[PDB]
């Protein structure tokens, strides 16, 4: 059996529910960490079952962590540890947006308060940003290519070849996004990653911008899946990332299934 499987066999219903199987506590962490602006870690309470792989969640040029927030509980309550961080400046740029998730990364790993520290699997960790944040959620896979898997949202980023990525990764476009339009960020990015790496883009309709920054139901299933099934291996979970999903509120989405299991 698979080691890294948490809580109950999946259905649809149950990823798609606000509240997962665990209850969440959180810890905050200042500003004064090395290498990124601080933020909040969100952790399952219970243990029995094992110990957790974390996503460190980097927020848009000129956004904070509260943007980003909802993602804690939501993600966490299915078995994860969960950092929405803040930048070193607002300012800040996709690279340096890739370099501080995984100083966030690094925190949990190697400073974080014993509670998170004694529930975290260091060897299982993910990234997910949104915007230049997603931007640096691809930065950070070429930067840390032992990262088990990548979620950019919204994604913007001015390098359009990212040909070399080895991490499996998870593109969410906005159909209506004007900031960044999914013709020359997220699709453009999506077809540059190797034809044989486990990827998918699910495209919402309707969708603008600041889509990413509310509770969203579709994002929230197939966030919960891609980390289960690269961050925990967790095969339960190919039946809703394989074949594609047709949900309504998709656009359109493309992938690379199967995933093998490797
Ligand atoms: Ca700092």
């Amino acid at each position: 059996p698979n080691p890294y499987e948490r809580g109950p066999d999946p259905t649809e219903d149950s990823i798609e529910a606000i509240r997962g199987p665990f209850s969440v506590a959180t810890e905050r962490v200042s500003s004064f960490a090395s290498g990124f602006g601080g933020g909040t870690i969100y952790y399952p309470r219970e243990t029995d079952e094992g110990t957790f792989g974390a996503v460190a969640v980097a927020p848009g040029f000129t956004a904070s962590q509260g943007s980003m927030s909802w993602y804690g509980e939501r993600v966490a309550s299915h078995g994860f540890i969960v950092f929405t961080i803040d930048t070193n400046t607002r300012l800040d740029a996709p690279g340096q947006r890739g370099r501080q998730l995984l100083a966030a990364l690094d925190y949990l790993v190697e400073r974080s308060d014993r509670k998170v520290r004694e529930r975290l699997d260091p060897n299982r960790l993910a990234v997910m940003g949104h915007a230049m944040g997603g931007g640096g959620s691809l930065e950070a896979t070429v930067m840390r290519p032992s990262l088990k898997a990548s979620i950019p949202l919204t994604p913007w980023h001015l390098d359009k070849t990212w040909g070399q990525v080895q991490v499996p990764t998870f593109i969410i476009g906005a159909e209506l996004d004007t900031i960044a339009p999914v013709s020359t960020h997220a699709k453009p990015f999506y077809e540059s990653l190797p034809s044989s790496l486990p990827k998918a883009y699910m495209e919402l309709c309707g969708a603008t911008h600041f889509a990413p920054n509310i509770p969203n139901t579709t994002i929230a299933k197939y966030v919960i899946s891609w980390l289960k099934r690269f961050v925990d291996e967790d095969t339960r979970y190919s039946q809703f990332l394989c074949p594609n999903p047709t949900d309504r509120a998709i656009c359109e989405y493309r992938s690379t299934c199967p995933y093998k299991l490797n």
